[PDB]
């Protein structure tokens, strides 16, 4: 038994789950025959109000496929430096899609500073060629992007004729979080990534989710990269199981976050950035150590809460902390 | 209620298969704690002699990983034009990869000219950027490499210290046929790529195999092309299953398709596996008859295919002349 | 004292080019502002009678530049597999500008099999990331491109939406063979990369040739790529001198090739195709190529699978003579 | 005639130089045989003190060619956000390259915060592809890179196994302020490239200096890239000609533009740091009012310069050129 708090992308299928997953009808998604893909992908894209959706292994192929539709050879987007398509998805975007990543210094909420992104946007001129896209990141860190920042980064967006992408990893954390509704918070975004495989529980995937034209041509980049995949409806099922049963839960998820935080409060601890689901330690390695051997798992020190983490689970690893002080 | 002759990917998981996946202990597999998906691995390595292997989505991502784990930027990569890393992966070897293709004419039998190998080979130059790897395909459209031609391919990249690949998605179709162990098919080849979501019935995913090291770099590209996936020993264990139960079972999709071909006698040689290569209103008719294929026309069979599908389209071939 | 028939690259700047480049009005090209880059363009552009010229340090430069304005990531180039841009300039395309090279089987006159082209050719699918060109070279190992081919290229060329790029490294002596006008022999094409540094005798460069929007990517990907020179007036200037007064004078780089050709191709022991003479090579083979090599550059003979011998104006009647008489020594 | 303080590219070859090219011995590159581009290569090379030299067409491809050799693919390069490499060459090392372009902050002085270094550097792991090169700028925007932080970044890297890159499109111009020669500025850098075609004068290019296999690996990299050139050696003796006769006169342009920055300084209506005017840079603002309506106001004068107003000096901007344009700047004002 331990107690897994190093992130919520840990999180095991429930047998409720599982069950949905085994009577799953599938087919082959390559030929766009399998039902269950289909059905979350009508599911993702509705829910969103956005026209199309794609169902892929991963929250950064999902990203991947989002800069790459976005932004073609030496086009630029622009981004946030703690931002994750930066700092933690190894430059594929420069790598393999041949995009100028363009970093600008993020802020605590997220958010990008409009004057940092008009500084950073590029002309489509005679020796620059031009900025395409924006990225922006909800949650980040465990963090709620605030909605009139939002609405101003679209202005920005549309004053040079650009596009705007949202990491959206943890968006219904946001939504839960904020009480604002999914459709407020995508409504600013031209593409929105979805990522079922954290807190929603299910076992593997995302959902990248935007227009017709840019799915389509998302759709013809994922075969490239290696997305295409076949009999995945029991994936996808899962995935469209976890958007309707396990979204309202995760406030429990940002209950024992708080309570968590509270808890912990030699340890410095914010918990004004304890907004949903995580909790952000500083005081490293006897730590870690001394939480192994008392089965408690974490990785700035990075606490995360999930549908396996439970009540008690917070106060052995508050008391863990408490006896190593 | 349609006879799918498309291909061998429109396979679905039984409900064994399903089972088996049910019951399927996960974890976070980039923790590397996920259980289905070690014990395929660990599996997939020992079953064909090599030190590591690596799960991913799909046999594009095995391929498009194994070479750009052989090929660095400007480094090349000699393949057949016909081979499927070349026509049909949309060339992300080299779009993705910056690794340079270099095509060579296909033979007969699915297999590359030596000559053709030997001349297409760049050399570490001063202007040149070496030639890193060769690719091979077995099956290749369904023929059966001989593995003679084999162990010559390999005294060839060796000649050149080269690297050499496995495109085995149908590898066992290969197995099957020829009567070779998988250790003997597999023995000249750096590293293999087997499908598991084809003939083997896996819904889902292919498996990269070969040393350490280069598991290791397939295992860093894996993550940046997106190919990073959490609890997938669900799909994992459908894909031990598949290895561990559907194997054997691959020759009587030998057997309907030879038998299909046998019976298109009306108005050969290059069926050794499960396809029957032939030469628009044809599909409309064909459809209309629950019929389901694909310049040339191809017709797969594998385990959803029965034996009154077989005489049915062929039935169905003989009344429409 | 060399007689250097290794290529028409060795060619030198004559005197009366060297002061062309004296006194050549330079700026900066960044800025637009060098008139010899500027008046080499205009010239280029009509001579060719297209709508933009570009100058660039190299043909390689010329052509990377030339596929990369027409196919953008993951986009198709349909070419021979015996083509410069496939076999000699270390597949730029596809490393450093995400092109997919198509390569398909290259006949003697350079031709593309219409039917190999177009069986290459992938369409704008759900799955499929579009050809966008096909590329033809002229000359092709010396070789002339028959000009009712290209018509016919281009009739496939406009059937499937594509465009079509001329690699004329070598063109002017296909005009002077053929007794076509340079005019005619580009009109099929979109695009023409021309070399200013072979037979024409310019000392560095080549120009890509093309409409105001293609160039204009080629302009911006030239700075990327950091073919973006300030004052290259000099060079320029001289690449003019070479168009107007280097041209006609190919027919004997010509006649000096096919002499030597008919010379050895006496000699016993010689294998060579008098038909493949055409221009300004001759490809032999020996019935080893390595010892010829080295006995050859020991008496100050240069030259190069199979064995190719170039003229150019440096190459004189005296000099056709030495080599045959050295060949003639030799076996 | 143009007083011309766009940029120090705008430079012509003189009389002297012209004699130099017309004379210039040549032959084909490609085939190493060029005496004129093997010359600059061997003389470059030594000044620097380092093995190997690469004569190209630009600074930009020296630099392209640069983080290509030092990164492979996937591989970091660390530079800072308002380093030329970054900032104006396309991004081509990432778009062409495929090398992860790294920045961090980088300061007045042109250097990059040692901590903000650290912060950046991934390490060689089951997940993230290392960062393999840091890139320095000397001098950024004419200010002078301080050696005494070189000497530090030299000991970050060598704790983390990196390369260490120079942009010195201007070093010579570092050179000639500082009173550090060429030799004791580059010596804690693995590789260099230098631009012949601003403030030396020379019409074309740029040399790569570095160790033999790192130019052997930029010289088959400038072939693919397009910068195999034939008989460049016409070029190369200019840039030859501009290493030996136009370093020490650099001087000038320095007095020259530090007497232009201290007469419009002396203007209301004008910001401007003379701190900042360390060689032949000068910029400025005005407080307040549009740059554009200046700019048009100058050009009609016959006078040319260019966010941040920036004015360079170079060897045909003489001293009368400098009194003109205080003087259209006090009639502006
Ligand atoms: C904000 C964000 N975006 C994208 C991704 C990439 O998704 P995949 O890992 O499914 O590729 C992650 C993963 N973050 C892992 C963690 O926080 O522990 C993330 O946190
Ligand atoms: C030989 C071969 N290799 C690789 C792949 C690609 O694997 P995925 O499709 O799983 O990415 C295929 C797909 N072949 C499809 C067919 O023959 O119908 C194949 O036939
Ligand atoms: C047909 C053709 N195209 C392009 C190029 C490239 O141009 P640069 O070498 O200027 O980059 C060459 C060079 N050919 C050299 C030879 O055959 O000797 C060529 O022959
Ligand atoms: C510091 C620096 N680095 C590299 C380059 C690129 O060199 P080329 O322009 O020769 O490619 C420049 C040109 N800078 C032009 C200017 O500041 O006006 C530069 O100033």
């Amino acid at each position: 038994r331990y107690i897994d708090l190093r992130s919520d992308t840990v999180t095991q299928p429930t047998d409720a789950m599982r069950q949905c997953m085994l009577h799953a009808e599938v087919g082959d998604d390559v030929y766009g025959e399998d039902p269950g893909v289909n059905a979350l992908e009508a599911y993702g894209a509705d829910l969103l109000g956005k026209e199309a959706a794609l169902f892929v292994p991963s929250g950064t192929m999902s990203n991947l496929l989002a800069v790459m539709s976005h932004c073609q050879r030496g086009e630029g987007a622009v981004l946030g430096s703690a931002a994750h398509i930066y700092r933690y998805e190894a430059q594929g975007s420069a790598v393999l899609g041949s995009v100028a990543l363009q970093p600008v210094p993020m802020q605590a909420d997220g958010s990008l500073a409009l004057a940092d992104v008009r500084a950073a946007i590029a002309p489509d001129d005679v020796y620059f060629t031009p900025t395409r896209l924006v990225c922006l990141e909800n949650t980040h860190n465990g963090k709620v992007l605030p909605l009139p920042y939002l609405r101003e980064m679209r202005e920005l967006v549309d004053e040079h004729g650009l596009q705007l992408h949202l990491d959206g990893a943890r968006l219904f954390n946001a939504v839960v979080a904020s009480g604002h509704t999914v459709r407020e918070l995508v409504a600013p975004f031209d593409s929105v990534s979805i990522c079922l495989s954290k807190g929603l529980g299910a076992p593997v995937g995302s959902l990248l989710v935007g227009s017709h034209a840019f799915i389509a041509r998302a759709r013809r980049l994922r075969k490239m990269v290696g997305g295409g995949m076949r009999q995945a409806g029991i994936l996808a099922q899962a995935g469209l199981f976890a958007l309707q049963q396990h979204v309202v839960r995760l406030a429990d998820d940002h209950r024992r976050a708080r309570q968590l935080a509270e808890g912990l409060a030699g340890i410095r601890l914010d918990l004004a950035q304890v907004q949903t689901n995580m909790v952000f330690l500083q005081l490293r390695a006897p730590l870690l150590a001394f939480m192994k051997a008392r089965g408690i798992l974490f990785s700035e020190l990075r606490l995360v809460t999930h549908l396996q983490i439970h009540d008690d689970d917070i106060e052995e690893v508050i008391d863990a902390f408490t006896e190593y002080l």
